């Protein structure tokens, strides 16, 4: 088809906040929100990468994206953000550092 940019966007006026991408404490649910407003419009891409997987779960936000994930393990989890672009935002990638006793969770036993 015709030559064009394929969904063009501003990752420089996109940035994210929230003590998920600083770090926190195990076992608590940390989460954080994407100003994409002042972007405009455009695709977000969310990953996580640490000493143990960590279920996120991506919503939508009316400040932009938010995701919430939970610590299974005391360490730095990298969190990598892009927006309207195959490279990251200004900021990103965010090293989340999370402390605290090893807690995972899987299910209940007894009931």
């Amino acid at each position: 088809g015709s030559s064009g940019s394929s969904g063009a966007g501003d990752p420089g006026l996109v940035s994210a906040y929230g003590p998920g991408l600083e770090g926190g404490t195990t076992g608590v649910s940390s989460e954080f929100i994407v100003n994409t407003l002042n972007a405009g419009s455009g695709a977000l891409s969310v990953t996580i990468d640490g000493p143990s997987k960590v279920q996120l779960d991506c919503r939508e936000c009316p400040e932009g994206h938010v995701v919430t994930y939970t610590p299974m393990a005391p360490g730095n989890y990298l969190i990598a953000i892009k927006y309207g672009g195959p490279q990251h935002i200004v900021g990103s990638p965010f090293k989340a550092k999370v402390t605290g006793p090893r807690l995972s969770g899987s299910g209940p036993s007894s009931g």
